[PDB]
């Protein structure tokens, strides 16, 4: 069996992208938004109107200094060592010392530092700050420096040193295990990431021993460091999201969703059939796939290197839509059986590039239409592949298992009808840096979604002969009705006809052909 030829010319293959669903269309009507044992929510939803700043619920401050919330900068209880008369500690009050470190003129990238290092100063011979330097005093010209210190940095000092007036209510930890959703404005995480720039939130530094092991960076130190060329684009980028934000709060909410679903299927009995496919090696999974449910290819540390050293495809997409930054200060490492939902962040920027040929291309204006929670109509999902450190491990079945699951429980919205769910806009996840092989990902994440009941959109990113292979195999095996039980039962046959005994880094027959001969003969 040889796979037919298909039009040379053309751009795409399969259903036309015109049919797939999207949001806001497909959706189902939005119950009422309103806080629940699974649900905080930090703002007056009787008070939500398109095009006005949300006000914060509660009206005032109220603190909680344990192991279950975020640990904000503004508590009374974040403390710093202070010598009284005899030279001995007194507790004083880290807030009060964070406002009048950032209350200062900035006329100078040693200004910005030596105020950080007021309330950090643990690290005054740990943290680097030659990339703001570079940035401030060489990539930028005068006058951006200028527009920095007298109008940007004074802005984010401001909406940073607002924290209690803007985060009024404690904000859960998504620890692993959790099924638990926050829902924020846009306004709140302005506030929080202001704080993560200027490197404020307590206990999240150590490295020799912490609480927050298992959670990713927030605070943006690491991107002051280094010799690095990249990360004065990250900065640009970062400082686009910022001017835009002190120049005109935003008016949005945004969701964040851990889920975790402890039974799988039983991917050998799997009675559904295949759904749509429409595949392209043109366009972007952000452009192309407005309103589609947009799979992040993460690591496991949501956004990935983001506050640090790393500019791949995770990290790119936090920078553009920064406000899945703030993940970061609450999502625990994802297990394997875990995703994390992002419903509302919207695009800042537009770039060019990749890793080391990244960057700034100019600002960039969200049209999405907000839903009936004025959230933008953009749902991303973090779901994270596996490393493979040899070709073949991913083959075996247990791997193949472990990421048909994972997508899935990045798929899946229990109880929504099929119908009111958007097709899935993706692409080849985990086959760079992490070892996996484009077709077999592919067919993983057609299998997940036929068993979450939605189509693909599945974007190649240049790559036709990928494009028409990945087209050639799904037609295969819709024109011979084979439901994704079947499939499965393929993919371990090949594993054990052609992986399980093999001594050599390739094995003598591909996936694509195996599965040809197999299906067929």
């Amino acid at each position: 069996y040889v796979p037919p030829n298909l039009p040379p010319d053309k751009k795409w293959l399969g259903t036309p992208i015109e049919e797939m669903r999207k949001m806001p269309r497909c959706g189902v009507r939005l119950p009422l938004l309103r806080p629940s044992a699974s649900h905080t929510v930090t703002v007056r939803v009787d008070l939500l109107r398109a095009g006005e700043v949300p006000k914060p619920f509660p009206t005032h401050y109220k603190d909680l200094w344990d192991n279950k919330h975020v640990k904000m900068p503004c508590s009374e209880q974040n403390l710093y060592p202070v010598e009284d008369e005899n030279g001995e500690r007194t507790a004083g009050s880290r807030w009060e010392l964070i406002q009048t470190a950032l209350l200062n003129k900035f006329t100078r990238p040693q200004n910005l530092k030596d105020a950080i290092l007021k309330y950090n100063v643990a690290y005054s011979k740990k943290w680097d700050f030659t990339a703001l330097v570079d940035f401030w005093d060489k990539v930028l010209e005068e006058a951006e420096a200028q527009h920095l210190y007298q109008s940007i940095l004074p802005d984010m000092v401001k909406i940073a040193l607002c924290l209690p007036n803007i985060c009024t209510q404690p904000i859960p930890l998504l620890k692993q295990k959790m099924n638990h959703s926050v829902t924020m404005s846009q306004e709140q995480i302005a506030s929080l990431l202001a704080n993560a720039f200027f490197c404020t939130f307590p206990r999240r530094n150590a490295k020799m021993k912490s609480e927050y092991s298992s959670y990713p960076d927030i605070n943006f130190n690491r991107l002051f460091e280094g010799r690095s060329s990249r990360k004065p684009e990250k900065l640009k980028t970062l400082f686009c999201y910022f001017r835009r934000v002190t120049e005109k709060k935003p008016t949005g909410l945004v969701t964040f969703t851990r889920q975790s679903l402890e039974d799988f299927p039983e991917w050998e009995r799997c009675d559904k059939p295949l759904t749509r496919l429409h595949v392209t090696y043109e366009g972007t999974i952000e452009g192309n796939g407005r309103g589609m449910l947009q799979v992040d290819f993460a690591n496991r540390f949501v956004g990935g290197g983001v506050t640090g050293a790393g500019l791949v495809q995770e990290e790119i997409r936090f920078l553009i839509n920064p406000e899945l930054i703030v993940s970061r200060l609450f999502t625990e490492v994802l297990d394997h059986n875990e995703c994390l939902i992002i419903t509302g962040t919207e695009q800042y920027s537009e770039y060019t590039g990749y890793a080391e040929t990244y960057r700034w291309a100019r600002s960039h204006e969200d049209g999405s239409e907000k839903d009936d929670w004025q959230r933008c109509c953009t749902e991303i999902v973090a779901i994270d592949a596996l490393h493979f450190r040899r070709y073949l491990d991913q083959f075996v079945p247990e791997k193949v298992r472990r990421e048909l699951n994972k997508a899935y429980c990045g798929f899946l919205r229990p109880g929504v009808p099929p119908e009111n769910l958007s097709a899935v806009a993706t692409g080849n996840w985990g086959c760079g840096a992490f070892g996996g092989d484009a077709r077999l990902k592919a067919l993983i994440q057609l299998l997940a979604a036929a068993a979450a009941e939605r189509d693909v959109v599945y974007f190649t990113f240049g790559d036709s002969e990928l494009m028409r292979d990945i087209y050639s195999m799904h037609t295969f095996l819709t024109e011979r009705k084979l439901n994704v039980g079947k499939v499965y039962r393929l993919l371990l046959r090949y594993y054990r006809e052609e992986c399980r005994d093999c001594s050599s880094p390739g094995p003598d027959t591909k996936l694509y052909p195996f599965i040809y001969h197999a299906a067929e003969s």
